[PDB]
């Protein structure tokens, strides 16, 4: 029953435990909902993050291998990697069939592991072994079928998101003392919110202050309440609040690289590539279709609202949300100013929000993502905007966008609320998008033409 460490963790909450990647571990047991585990080293005993580890009889020991990230996510993983860079992964939907990706003079090949009648794993039915571990060793010496041979194991890049900053149940509360707070963030566009240290960890986070005369109390309150519930890798994530005497703060980690749009406004196009904005708008669909699942409307969805961290890690903004039953509408009261160009047309002129409206605000964010940061309807005035929606008229595929995508973007925009589709076969719609070339092949067809 013993466990390798996956991953590096500092401790700073007392009852935690620092542990360093490749250190065995013994697991005593989990908290109340199997996220953390007590563990024992030879350095200590103390909670570490479950997920930073993993039974030393597990595939997750080797550093090729990948577990449950899609063909798509595959080859964005294998966009900063060299000849001879690859992974495995495993297919979520049908566990147990897995495959290799391998980088090759910049395009990704895929090969799938086949199994034969007694349990040997090959890609060449001449050479089968008994073990995963087996048959890549084989390939790692010879390609023996595949274009090159597997040299360079594909980086596990991100730490794991840990859901708060303590195993125990409900620890939310902190002492505002420990926190540093710094500059503004954003200029001001997401109001009173702070870069700041959290001294305890010298950890960088985002807090948000409730300062006089500014957002409402119970507004301020009910955002702390959701964000303590919401627990999604692609939702920026809570780690503490103050609440015991104001000012007070609501404390999050920190997404390094500021908002989607700007971060597309600036970035160097030859970095990211269609692969890369292909795994940004899957990661928002992911965060979406979680919203959906559990009952919440964001209503202010666009790439401003998106945030960027470290190796094209997107998060969407959750500040904001509102409770709904998935298929109720939520109406806001008449005055309320939106942002028209990224609002759907029941609530331009009803005032009626639901999760499919945000599905039409997710389809003009897809087209600022394809466009690399545009701003959204050119050549046309605010004015007339939902006349020339109910006439029809929908934004042109942006230049060299594939297809498919654009195919997507104007399910997004159906007129008809219940004609748009949900937030969950958006994702899978993008997950199964180019299974017979690549994103970088289509992309080509779409300019060369
Ligand atoms: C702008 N913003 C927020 O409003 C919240 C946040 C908070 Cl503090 C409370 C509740 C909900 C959210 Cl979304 C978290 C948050 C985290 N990281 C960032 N990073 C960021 C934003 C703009 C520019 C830069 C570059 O210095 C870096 N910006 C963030
Ligand atoms: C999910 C997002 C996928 C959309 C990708 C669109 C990529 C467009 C690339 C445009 C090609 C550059 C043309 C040019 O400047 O000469």
């Amino acid at each position: 029953n013993l466990f390798v460490a996956l991953y590096d963790f500092v401790a700073s909450g007392d009852n935690t435990l620092s542990i360093t990647k490749g250190e065995k571990l013994r697991v005593l047991g989990y908290n109340h909902n199997g996220e953390w585990c007590e563990a024992q080293t030879k350095n200590g005993q103390g909670w570490v993050p479950s997920n930073y580890i993993t039974p030393v009889n597990s595939l997750e020991k080797h550093s090729w291998y990948h577990g449950p990230v899609s063909r798509n996510a595959a080859e964005y993983l294998l966009s900063s990697g060299i000849n001879g860079s690859f992974l495995v992964r495993e297919s979520e939907s049908s566990p147990g069939q897995r495959s290799i990706s391998l980088r090759y003079e910049g395009r990704v090949y895929h090969y799938r592991i086949n199994t034969a009648s007694d349990g040997k794993l090959y890609v060449s039915s001449e050479s089968r072994f008994n073990t995963l571990a087996e048959l890549v060793h084989h390939h790692s010496t010879v390609a023996d079928g595949l274009i090159t041979t597997l040299h360079y194991p594909a980086p596990k890049r991100n730490k794991p998101t840990i859901y708060g900053v303590s195993p125990n149940y409900d620890k939310w509360e902190m002492e505002r003392t420990d926190i540093t707070m710094k500059h503004k963030l954003g200029g001001g566009q997401y109001g009173e919110v702070y870069e700041g240290v959290w001294k305890k960890y010298s950890l960088t986070v985002a807090v948000k202050t409730l300062k006089e005369d500014t957002m409402e109390v119970e507004e301020f309150l009910k955002e702390a309440a959701v964000m303590k519930e919401i627990k999604h890798p692609n939702l920026v994530q809570l780690l503490g609040v103050c609440t015991r005497e104001p000012p007070f703060y609501i404390i999050t980690e920190f997404m390094t690289y500021g908002n989607l749009l700007d971060y597309l406004r600036e970035c160097n196009r030859q970095e990211v590539s269609a692969v890369v904005l292909l795994y940004m708008a899957t990661q928002i669909s992911s965060a979406m279709e979680y919203l959906e699942k559990k009952n919440f409307i964001h209503r202010n969805l666009a790439a401003r609202n998106c945030l960027v961290g470290e190796n094209h890690l997107v998060k969407v903004a959750d500040f904001g949300l509102s409770r709904l039953m998935t298929g109720d509408t939520y109406t806001a009261h008449a005055g309320a100013k939106f942002p028209i160009k990224w609002t759907a047309p029941e609530s331009l002129a009803y005032n009626k929000f639901s999760i499919k409206s945000d599905v039409w605000a997710f389809g003009v964010l897809l087209w600022e993502i394809a466009t690399y940061g545009m701003s959204p309807y050119p050549g046309i005035d605010l004015s007339q905007v939902y006349e020339l929606l109910e006439k029809d008229y929908r934004m042109e595929r942006p230049e060299g966008c594939p297809e498919k995508v654009y195919e997507l973007m104007r399910a997004c925009w159906q007129w008809n609320p219940s004609d748009r589709p949900s937030f969950a076969e958006i994702h899978q719609a993008f997950e199964t998008m180019f299974q017979e070339s690549s994103i970088s092949d289509e992309v080509e067809k779409e300019l060369g033409k």
